[PDB]
């Protein structure tokens, strides 16, 4: 009964409320607005929480999932770029998972830049990336990996680990079986990294706001919210955390939009059967 159809349209239900109360009014206070005139939202419909707004001038939100702390943030316009860099740098990144494919990067009508497979300077920051690994996933799709060395004049040069789906499908969602592969290859590349930062005595350990893996797909709400509710199940802290909990908080932190499709809240009722974790809230 717990995971039966009732269940699953009672979830749905009360997911769906919460979205039409989250979705944005006009100048809505609780919702990030461009300040200087640049474009700030990639999709008008697809807005940035004002008090868990990362930058004034990004799409992007701190999120935090039961005890799992995350940033979710639209693919950065090429405006957005030196600012999207910063927060990489400041953040001591430990990973940043692309969700967008190659396919969808290549169409430059989308307007996404290839930021993370290319270098480059913008502003005062210069870019190098190096090809890593490539880990499978499952089902043929690819994790293709990269460092970023970020360098700026007054800032320590932090190098960002990525992991980056690169055929990611864009009509279908992924398997819950390669959705776990992903998050655990996500999470331990964080692991690692954040690893070596506490063996230098980096005082970013000690900061809520930092050393938290950066994930974003092309709006940052569909496959992003799938991945970070597979993270949040990976995480030993998050027992009796329910699916209603993990994308209620997503939604309150993000936007309304958070897990985008019926196919990915699929996947996550799925990953919550197999933990025996609940999907409502008594
Ligand atoms: O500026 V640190 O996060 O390497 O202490």
């Amino acid at each position: 009964s717990p995971y039966g159809p009732e269940a699953r349209a009672e979830l749905s239900s009360r997911l769906t409320t919460l979205r039409n109360t989250l979705a944005p009014a006009t100048n809505d206070p609780r919702y990030l607005q461009a300040c200087g005139g640049e474009k700030l939202n990639r999709f008008r419909d697809i807005q940035c929480r004002r008090q868990t707004a990362v930058r004034a001038d990004l799409n992007a939100n701190y999120i935090q999932v039961g005890n799992t702390r995350t940033i979710a943030c639209q693919y950065p316009l090429q405006s957005q770029l030196e600012s999207h860099f910063r927060m990489l740098a400041e953040n001591r990144t430990p990973v940043l998972a692309v969700l967008a494919s190659s396919s969808e990067i290549a169409n430059q009508r989308f307007g996404m830049p290839d930021y993370f497979r290319q270098s480059g300077t913008y502003g005062s920051i210069t870019v190098e990336s190096k090809m890593t690994q490539q880990v499978g996933l499952g089902d043929g799709i690819m994790a293709d990996m990269y460092t970023l060395t970020i360098r700026e004049a007054g800032q320590k040069t932090i190098s960002v680990p990525v992991v980056h789906v690169g055929n990611y499908p864009d009509q279908t969602a992924v398997s819950s079986e390669v959705t776990k592969a992903l998050a655990s290859l996500v999470d331990q590349t964080a692991e690692t990294k954040r690893n070596m930062y506490e063996s230098k005595g980096s005082s970013a350990v000690a900061d809520d706001s930092k050393l938290r893996p950066v994930i974003h797909c092309r709006a940052g709400v569909g496959r992003t919210a799938q991945l970070i509710g597979a993270m949040c199940m990976n995480d030993s802290r998050n027992s009796q955390l329910s699916v209603e909990d993990m994308v209620s908080q997503m939604r309150v932190q993000r936007n309304g939009i958070m897990v985008q499709k019926d196919e990915q809240l699929d996947v996550l009722i799925k990953l919550a059967e197999g933990q025996g974790r609940p999907l409502l809230n008594s």
